[PDB]
């Protein structure tokens, strides 16, 4: 529920996305978001194709931040919300630049 994700830098990743379906890669999400090992990756220019696909985004539902899940997968989206705050990844032991707190509609 309030979670505070650990803010990673693309090139960092060592598992760069969850799997190979969309319910897959949203329920992974969801798993390791509940036990503590999701980390963020923010969405700038040249960050999406070093990623894997399909994508699950993290954004903006409504100082922890309101957030759903979105997977995109072949530039459809599944899921409808707000502003993306980033991509999760697996967090498998990369030092974070800094955390992101949100609360995770749960």
């Amino acid at each position: 529920v309030q979670l505070s994700l650990p803010v990673l830098q693309v090139r960092d990743v060592l598992v760069r996305g969850f799997g190979d379906s969309v319910e897959e890669v949203l329920s992974e999400a969801r798993q390791h978001l509940k036990d503590g090992t999701c980390g963020l990756v923010e969405v700038e220019k040249g960050v999406l194709p070093q990623l894997e696909q399909p994508y699950v985004f993290i954004k903006r539902s409504d100082g922890h931040v309101m957030v759903e899940l979105v997977a995109e997968l072949e530039g459809i989206q599944y899921g409808r919300s707000g502003e993306t705050l980033g991509v999760l990844v697996p967090h498998v032991g990369e030092i974070p630049v800094a955390y992101r707190k949100v609360l995770l509609r749960k």
